[PDB]
């Protein structure tokens, strides 16, 4: 049983991270997210946690779980020298490398070995490996543009099966991510999220950040709600915690990314004139192939994945393109 941490962390930088640190809440938590229904055999589980900051989410979840094995990839010095001291003598495995690198895993993993999860069918949620991350430093959104190509191309660690992920954010992020088409929050990503994965809000930090969500998917996801008190790090914005997971899908990613790529850069403009954007002639072209029309009046913001897919189709049929 490891030590829970409290106000000891009344002590660093974090370089822009957040934590919650109110054990209360992570209860209210993992009993929402009621994981052993998908991982049936915890002695069996192995962890990977990007970026634990203060492990008090990593001493909870690992005091009600004792999972196989749980490894802890902290860069900053100072928070890898305050969990190095506090879990000392735990079962936690603590490394301090940077987890947003590919060559951390490829080293970990492949070469060394130190940690190798059990690869499975992409039928099913990958049963023996699941990853925690916080992403509420600076850049977040891109590291999470990056994060869903992985599970399009099923790099890095979704080249193990559709892996459940937990992930800590900015709202702001997580606003833009779980964004519906239509809203204003709705960017490239959120049609990514929406192609690739099944994302679901589990908590927010702020009840005033819920009405940037949509309020139908609220409903459904009923997230739980605490305070900025209860995170660490003050005076900073709001977090959100995110479950994602990966779900199947048939289509070519390649040219769906570029067709959603250049569309949602004008994602605002109507798709009666944004289509010259996919080529010379662009236009002249898809206002001959699209009869619906009802959705040439539509802009990218506006359109689903699958009216994605159905324009990409479209692409890859456009004739005389060497
Ligand atoms: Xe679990
Ligand atoms: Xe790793
Ligand atoms: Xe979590």
């Amino acid at each position: 049983p490891i030590p829970g941490i409290k106000d000891i962390s009344k002590l660093k930088f974090f370089y822009g991270f957040k934590y919650l640190w109110n054990p209360t809440v992570y209860n209210k938590i993992f009993d929402k997210l009621d994981l052993t229904k998908t991982y049936k055999h915890p002695e069996e589980l192995k962890v990977l946690d990007l970026y634990p900051g203060v492990g008090i989410q990593s001493a909870i979840f690992y005091n009600k779980y004792c999972p196989r094995q749980y490894s802890l990839l902290e860069k900053r010095s100072s928070l890898y020298k305050f969990l190095n001291a506090k879990f000392e003598g735990s079962p936690l495995q603590i490394l301090k490398r940077d987890p947003y690198d590919w060559s951390t895993y490829s080293n970990l993993i492949d070469e060394e070995r130190i940690f190798v999860p059990e690869v499975q069918s992409s039928d099913h949620i990958n049963d023996k490996f699941l990853t925690v991350a916080n992403v509420t430093g600076e850049g977040s959104e891109g590291l999470i543009m990056q994060w869903l190509s992985c599970i399009g191309n099923k790099n890095w660690l979704y080249r193990f099966g559709k892996v459940k992920m937990l992930l800590w954010m900015p709202s702001t992020t997580a606003r833009k991510l779980l964004a519906r088409p239509g809203m204003h929050s709705r960017s490239k990503c959120s049609v990514v999220r929406e192609a690739f994965t099944d994302t679901k809000l589990i908590a927010i930090s702020d009840a005033n950040e819920l009405k940037g969500f949509d309020s139908q998917c609220i409903e459904e996801w009923d997230p739980i709600l605490f305070s900025a008190a209860e995170i660490w790090p003050t005076k900073g914005k709001p977090i959100a915690l995110v479950e994602m997971d990966p779900i199947d899908f048939d289509f070519d990613v390649d040219n769906w990314d570029y067709v959603t790529r250049h569309l949602m850069i004008l994602k605002r403009t109507p798709l009666n004139t944004v289509m010259d954007s996919l080529g010379h002639g662009g236009q002249q072209y898809f206002n001959s192939r699209i009869t619906d029309k009802d959705l040439l009046k539509k802009c990218p913001i506006d359109l689903t994945n699958d009216e994605f897919i159905y324009l990409t189709k479209l692409f890859m049929e456009w004739p005389f393109k060497p």
